[PDB]
């Protein structure tokens, strides 16, 4: 058994941060990977998804080509192109990566890993042994699917992985999911050309936003081609000969149901979750302790119950984030090999950008979290609705609105939630100022930067 | 002579604002505006300019087009169909602030005001007289223009007024200036098709900004297209028949002087500067004093130097923007109105974002004034570089460069400078925080956005 000071299983966000830190800081790591370095982020996650979505926006933006005085453009979009230059940069990614860790002296063990019966910690990969007196687990998850036994012909439709693997853009697509990779999916399809439905459960997405978002998120959608069918279920999928037919049930609450075929669907994409990556590591052999979905439990520190084992990112549950992967594995390491007792990530005032169009992000508490926390007489939130200027040209049109949430009397600033243009790139600097503790009056005592959009956030009243 | 409780000259940015808030804290306040309201921001500044650099924005990313999988669009532009559509969006502005003075009910003295002989402060428009215990001179400043004296043939050229009124892209454009303005107009007119010259005094543009960034703007706008002439001056502008001929002089230093001819120019803009509106006001009678170039001279709290009179804004000289007037305008009307004796705007963390391409972002201190503030030893600077991932699949190409500015052993964050895709809705929030009083720790104990621009500031290192 070889033994090293730091063994990390996954090579994914969590997993290499963690590593990086570790061998930065005198200790020999080696990351034990089973597939391409990188993990889902850059092989099927965000870099392939901001991608096609930076292509989506540009085909929206030749809608108002005209508008600004130029001709227009028809638009036959070429899909294959994009997509392999997709894959490029993704193949340029992972030399990036494979690089950086030998560079910082990361022994790369490729394979799969699962621990063994042995009494101390110790895995096994392709039949031979190594263990440390610290092992991270950090094997993120994967899509969640129905049962063939559940919905019929549920194994038909692909998930966000076969998404990445398409060589033509589908012309008929059906989504079901209400999430952000749902609603990303659905935004990507129908401004790329694919006649898009989004399949919900109730009558809104991103129900666990702020109503606000939900809202105004649900009406973007429809407003741009995205046929959001509510309160409907796939009961089950059929392959025709021209495609699939999908039988959907409405029970739209106060109505009776009513059952659809959805016919020649191209692509039917299950955007309903994130299932963990953990019975392959035969989690069992040392009673690490698990939820009854397979999430691996820990503490604040990312401890399991077991001493000398650690979980982060996707595979623990909480806050399914490539920063918040990072953030936990750098902390971690500074705990371990740092000796700071108390370096934990802190999992409040995380903040999450949702690349729709427009795009949301959003910091802090929603107002029904801010009210059931302070109580409705101490919670008091500014909101605000318009037009971008870059609109004020053009027939097509959306929207901007924020709502800021804050809390007793001085008006700490517990909450900010957006949607509209530049949303992606304003987050961020709101986002320290909400972590160090702003309130009201320091967004209204720091000058605005006219004309913009991020000027209406410390403008509000 | 009728009395009001504030008499504002100038419907401005600052002229407007300490009216609103006046008559919202129950005073009886009159704007006398002498042509539009709105000021130069509406008509002549930061509306227009937007307008056009969103129009700047198209014609770029049209070149991005075929590689993101859509096919080219050859752009034969027109000018006039957005110059319409421009002016139009002004008129809908005016009639609004018009509505929203009367809503407020602020009096609009229509016509040009002037102090008189009278003992007391006092102002006489069309034969009338006006007075109030508060008078505000919020009037603003214009372009500055060479002599026929100096350089014979001056009057020939526009400025940025004369701009928003032309009616045709100019085919060949040369434009003399190193600061914003002049940035602006070159990154516009150049983007738009017009062969742009910029005729810079040095080797840079942007001089006063921090070395990096005056450095990278030079140079994206070179790559641009814009043709820098540096250490070259306009001798002499000639009016021929196939346009203009402006005699320029080269003196790079080092070398001997090279007299150069540019001819056939369409437009000649002169980017000069911006001198203050205040002889037609008949300070003289008064003795409110002034700089030697007509700057109106006030204290902390805009204070002139005689009782009852207050200065804000583009004419006082100081910080040259609509959300500095506004601030001054906001916190005098408390101040006065409200009797908060120490209302006054702090002059320091303000943020301003220059729209060239790509745009530049920037609050805070510059290294140099950092170091000779704090001293060498106490000033750490972190800086990165980088290509925006919009470009991982464009010809064309754009980079990213951030700097922060941190000083003492604390690395309290003293200045932030950036320029890249998307720094013009990313600066507000890191504002914020830099006016908080952010520290580099704070700033790396914010989780990130990825994938984003923004998110490269908070994981400098
Ligand atoms: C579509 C889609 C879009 C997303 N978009 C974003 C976004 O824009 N930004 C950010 O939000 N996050 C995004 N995410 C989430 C982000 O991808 C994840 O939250 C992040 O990837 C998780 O980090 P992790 O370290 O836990 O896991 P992972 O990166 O998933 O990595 C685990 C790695 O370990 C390997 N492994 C597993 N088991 C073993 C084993 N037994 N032995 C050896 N190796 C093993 C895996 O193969 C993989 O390489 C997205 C996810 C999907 C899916
Ligand atoms: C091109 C160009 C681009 C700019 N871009 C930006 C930008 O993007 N953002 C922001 O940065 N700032 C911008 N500015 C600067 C911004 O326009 C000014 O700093 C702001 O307009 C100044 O506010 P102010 O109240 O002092 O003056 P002003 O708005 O200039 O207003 C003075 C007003 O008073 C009137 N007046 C003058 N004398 C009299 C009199 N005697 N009696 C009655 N009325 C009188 C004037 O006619 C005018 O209507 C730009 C300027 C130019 C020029
Ligand atoms: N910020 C976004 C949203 C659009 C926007 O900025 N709109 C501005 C552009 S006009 S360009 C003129 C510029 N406006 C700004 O700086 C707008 C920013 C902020 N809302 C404010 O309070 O000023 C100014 O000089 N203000 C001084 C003043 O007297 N201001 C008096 C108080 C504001 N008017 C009340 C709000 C609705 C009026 N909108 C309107 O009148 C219509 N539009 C606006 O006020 C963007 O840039 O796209
Ligand atoms: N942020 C800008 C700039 C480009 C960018 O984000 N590049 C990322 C995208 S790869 S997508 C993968 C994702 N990257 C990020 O989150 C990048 C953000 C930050 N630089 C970081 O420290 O991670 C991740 O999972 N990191 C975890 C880890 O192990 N990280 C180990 C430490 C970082 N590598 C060292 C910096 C150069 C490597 N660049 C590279 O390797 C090449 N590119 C990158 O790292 C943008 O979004 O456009």
């Amino acid at each position: 058994v070889a033994s090293y000071d730091y063994l990390v299983i996954g090579g994914g966000s969590g997993g290499l941060e963690s590593a990086w830190r570790a061998a930065e800081l005198g200790a020999r790591a080696a990351v034990v990977e089973s597939h391409k370095l990188g993990g889902t982020c850059v092989n099927v996650g965000c870099v392939p998804k901001k991608v096609m979505w930076n292509t989506a926006v540009h085909s929206e933006f030749m809608h108002d080509h005209a508008d600004y005085g130029f001709p227009s453009c028809e638009g036959k979009f070429n899909w294959r192109v994009i997509k392999e230059k997709r894959d490029a940069y993704v193949s340029r990614l992972n030399a990036i990566y494979q690089n950086n860790l030998t560079k910082s002296h990361i022994e790369i063990i490729r394979g799969h890993a699962a621990f063994t019966s042995d009494p101390k910690p110790t895995i096994e990969v392709s039949g031979k042994k190594y263990t440390a007196p610290h092992i991270l687990i950090a094997t993120g998850g994967m899509p969640s699917t129905p049962h063939e036994s559940q919905i019929p012909g549920a194994s038909l439709g692909i998930t966000s992985d076969g998404f990445f693997q398409l060589e033509e853009l589908p012309g008929r697509s059906v989504i079901v999911g209400a999430g952000y990779i749902a609603v990303e999916m659905a935004g990507i399809l129908s401004a790329l050309g694919s006649k898009t439905s989004l399949m919900i459960r109730h009558d809104k997405v991103l129900r666990s936003f702020d109503s606000m978002i939900s809202t105004n998120c649900t009406e973007e959608l429809e407003n741009a081609g995205v046929e959001v069918l509510k309160f409907s279920q796939v009961k089950e999928v059929k392959k025709t000969l021209s495609g699939l037919e999908v039988s959907m049930v409405t029970a739209v609450p106060g109505r009776l149901p009513v059952m659809t075929m959805i016919p020649d669907v191209d692509c039917l994409l299950w955007a309903i979750g994130r299932v963990p990556n953990t019975k392959d590591l035969s989690l069992n052999k040392l009673g690490i302790q698990t939820d009854d979905k397979g999430h691996i439990i820990v503490d604040e520190f990312q401890n399991t119950n077991v001493k000398g084992i650690y979980a982060v990112g996707d595979v623990c549950g909480k806050a399914l984030l490539t920063p918040v992967a990072i953030a936990a594995g750098r902390k971690l390491a500074h705990r371990l090999f740092e000796y700071k007792e108390d370096s934990k990530l802190d999992y409040n005032n995380i903040p999450t950008v949702v690349f729709s169009h427009p795009p949301i992000g959003t910091v802090g508490l929603t107002e029904d979290e801010a009210i059931h926390k302070y109580g409705i007489e101490n919670v008091k939130t500014y909101s605000t609705s318009f037009t971008p200027m870059y609109h004020a040209v053009t027939k097509r049109k959306t929207k901007c609105v924020m709502k800021m949430v804050c809390a007793n009397k001085e008006e700490k600033v517990v909450g900010i939630h957006m949607q509209g243009l530049g949303c992606d790139e304003m987050l961020q600097g709101f986002a320290v100022a909400v972590k160090m503790g702003a309130t009201k009056a320091d967004f209204d005592n720091t000058v605005a930067i006219h004309p913009t959009s991020s000027e209406e956030l410390v403008t509000l009243r």
